[PDB]
């Protein structure tokens, strides 16, 4: 359900964080295909993902969080990437507040006021979570995450 107008803008937030060069291009058509539904093989994507170089671990815990977010239908190295014991904490508070959120940026005006750290302990929390927050809502904690990395850089 999620519109191309909302997985343009995704695409944008996520490639801002990866370096220039010959993989970002790679990584670009890759999440084309998958935002436009031409890929759902998650297993290769995540094997993909796992042995590419150059990227950092949270990049690709970003990466691999996108994916499974996007394709219909637990990997230890995304949880490794995301998951730090006080960002952790907050994380948990951050998660409660995106329940109740709806948008994407009602979720990204909640999320920027936190730490990168527990933005993306929070990611931890919600790939393990699957369905209880909105698409919206997940999508906005990725692009503010993005944000504060791409801002640091």
């Amino acid at each position: 359900s999620s519109g191309m107008s909302l997985l343009t803008e995704v695409e944008t937030y996520v490639l801002s964080i990866i370096p220039s060069g010959p993989l970002k291009a790679e990584i670009a058509q890759k999440l084309e295909d998958v935002f436009a539904g031409k890929n759902t093989d998650l297993e290769a994507l995540m094997e993909w993902l796992k042995t590419r170089p150059i990227l950092s671990p949270l990049t690709k815990g970003i990466l691999g969080f996108v994916f499974t977010l996007t394709v219909p239908s637990r990997r230890r190295f995304v949880q490794n990437a995301l998951n730090d014991p006080n960002n952790m904490d907050r994380a948990v508070k951050l998660y409660k507040k995106l329940k109740r959120e709806i948008t994407f940026h009602g979720a990204k005006e909640v999320a920027l006021s936190y730490s990168t750290g527990a933005l993306a302990s929070c990611m931890g929390l919600i790939y393990n979570r699957m369905g209880t927050v909105t698409t919206e809502v997940a999508f906005g904690l990725v692009c503010a995450t993005c944000e504060q990395i791409a801002d640091s850089q």
